[PDB]
């Protein structure tokens, strides 16, 4: 896992990129209930993909849990702003379902407003699509590993290959960008723009979350144990 | 601002650093927590826009967008800085000197959470052995960085202004790199301790919105600072 390539790891993470789900509605002749629905069928193959990120399944199921515990929303929302890119003003959740911020006002608009604004900065800085892959897998493997409130023997070893894939998937950015023909310098600074992001990508994702919350429906933020049922895979 | 060496840049965070305060309380009297915790913050605060207006680049700024940044950034940057003075504490939180509380305290006034994830932050600085120099780079990379994609105008202006604080940013980003060489890091190190630093501001910001979220559950009239007592304070 931590002796691939740059190119490798790129490749993996290309191949394991989920695929591109359609609204669920009767296109002949209720946004929440779509985005709902969404975002419920994502999460399935998003679980699928997190299984394929090199060094993501090396971790015990606990772990793994709470990775996608932590970071599902941000992974959400980073693949909305990622399909969205090319269509200014708009979000694209799905082929069938482009949407701009009018109607985003049935609910939202402000949670809109702060998605089309990273679509902008990542149309700005012409992200790429190998870029846009590590930047998912990073999101995948930090926005949980602070709050691994455990300090066994085991959670210091499971943190330390956690930074040790991190590392890697840094080291691959940068390869990346050189491949492009990028200087050193416009390299440190295109990884430190494409990091800074993930910060606004988090605070997204908590103003969703707080969202979620206040519906107070029992299923609408997904359980340990609906995670560790998809996560527990048999063979 | 821009023509600042990486050198010049560090001595002048360095120069633009605000005191540490002390509570304010009797200790000859018996030992109200988040009354403590608030008091010492308001006072910060004033510091705080002190520091701000010292931060190469900022004061170029419209004073719109300065309110704006320190709207978005000013519980972020009270965080790193108690992270940062807690640093060599473990299992403590220095909010002053007269003031180290460990996380069986922070259980009187839903704060041991907060507390939890503000005592991992400052354990990642301990294992990263985090500098001073770098410590004044990030907290001036929050200032600039937590509120850009929140603008939501796209006035000539305001384009002007987004593409100032990247430049800044920029700058910041190519510092940061220049301390890491000058300790004597290959270049591979430098990229990886650069991503592992920028990381670490995700979590931050995500410690920040759980600290807003018990502010704005407190329906006190001036606990979340106001735009307008944020541009008196800037004027
Ligand atoms: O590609 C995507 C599909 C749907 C979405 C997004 C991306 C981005 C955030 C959206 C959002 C809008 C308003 C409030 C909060 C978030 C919405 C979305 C809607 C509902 C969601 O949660 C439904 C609950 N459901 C239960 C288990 C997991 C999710 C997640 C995301
Ligand atoms: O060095 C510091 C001084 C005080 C603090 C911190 C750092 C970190 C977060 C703290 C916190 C504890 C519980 C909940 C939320 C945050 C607490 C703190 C307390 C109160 C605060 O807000 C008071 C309101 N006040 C009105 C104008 C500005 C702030 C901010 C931070």
């Amino acid at each position: 896992a931590l002796s691939l390539t740059a190119d490798q790891m790129v490749s993996a993470l290309l191949d394991a990129e989920p695929p591109i789900l359609y609204s669920e509605y009767d296109p002949t002749r209720s946004m929440m209930g779509l985005l709902t629905n969404l975002a419920d069928r994502e999460l399935v193959h998003m679980i699928n993909w997190a299984k394929r990120v090199p060094g993501f399944v090396d971790l015990t199921l606990h772990d793994q849990v709470h990775l996608l515990e932590s970071a599902w929303l941000e992974i959400l929302m980073i693949g909305l702003v990622w399909r969205s890119m090319e269509h200014p003003g708009k979000l694209l959740f799905a082929p069938n379902l482009l949407l701009d911020r009018n109607q985003g006002k049935s609910v939202m608009v402000e949670i809109f407003d702060m998605l089309l604004a990273t679509s902008s900065r990542f149309r700005m800085m012409n992200l790429q699509g190998e870029e846009f892959v590590c930047l998912k897998s990073i999101i995948l493997l930090n926005s949980g590993v602070y709050t691994f409130l455990s300090s066994t023997l085991k959670s210091l070893e499971e943190k330390d290959h956690i930074h040790r894939v991190l590392d890697k998937i840094t080291d691959t950015l940068i390869h990346l960008m050189a491949k492009a023909g990028l200087t050193l310098q416009q390299q440190h600074q295109r990884l430190a723009q494409l990091l800074l992001i993930l910060s606004h990508i988090r605070h997204m994702s908590n103003k969703g979350m707080e969202h979620l919350y206040s519906m107070k429906s029992k299923n609408v933020v997904p359980s340990y144990d609906l995670l560790l049922e998809m996560l527990d895979a048999h063979r």
